[PDB]
């Protein structure tokens, strides 16, 4: 599915995402913008064999298991094929794990680079939330 950026917004908020770890919304709309353009299909493949699946680019280095990612974890207990679906709740669920484990949204390069710091509130300009 490709979320429209307000329609994303309310589904995130509904999944307890506004300011979780001090994260406000806008910040993880920013995030799934600039990793996926908002498509739940998204995967992207690593120079280390890794896999980033769906709307927040969930890496199978860690997270998930896709079954070719040799001496991976599986921190979220989920198939990647999971992080694909039109549901965001499991991309929601895996995400709050990551960003609780120490360094926050920077885990998220495309947030690093091209949300932190800008003026995220625009991501949710006009929404009705
Ligand atoms: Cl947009
Ligand atoms: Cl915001
Ligand atoms: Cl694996
Ligand atoms: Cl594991
Ligand atoms: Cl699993
Ligand atoms: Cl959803
Ligand atoms: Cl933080
Ligand atoms: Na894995």
């Amino acid at each position: 599915k490709v979320f429209g950026r307000c329609e994303l917004a309310a589904a995130m908020k509904r999944h307890g995402l506004d300011n979780y770890r001090g994260y406000s919304l806008g910040n993880w709309v920013c995030a799934a913008k600039f990793e996926s353009n908002f498509n739940t299909q998204a995967t992207n493949r690593n120079t280390d064999g890794s896999t980033d699946y769906g709307i927040l680019q969930i890496n199978s280095r860690w997270w998930c298991n896709d079954g070719r990612t040799p001496g991976s974890r599986n921190l979220c207990n989920i198939p990647c094929s999971a992080l694909l679906s039109s549901d965001i709740t499991a991309s929601v669920n895996c995400a709050k794990k990551i960003v609780s484990d120490g360094n926050g949204m920077n885990a998220w390069v495309a947030w690093r680079n091209r949300c932190k710091g800008t003026d995220v509130q625009a991501w949710i300009r006009g929404c009705r939330l």
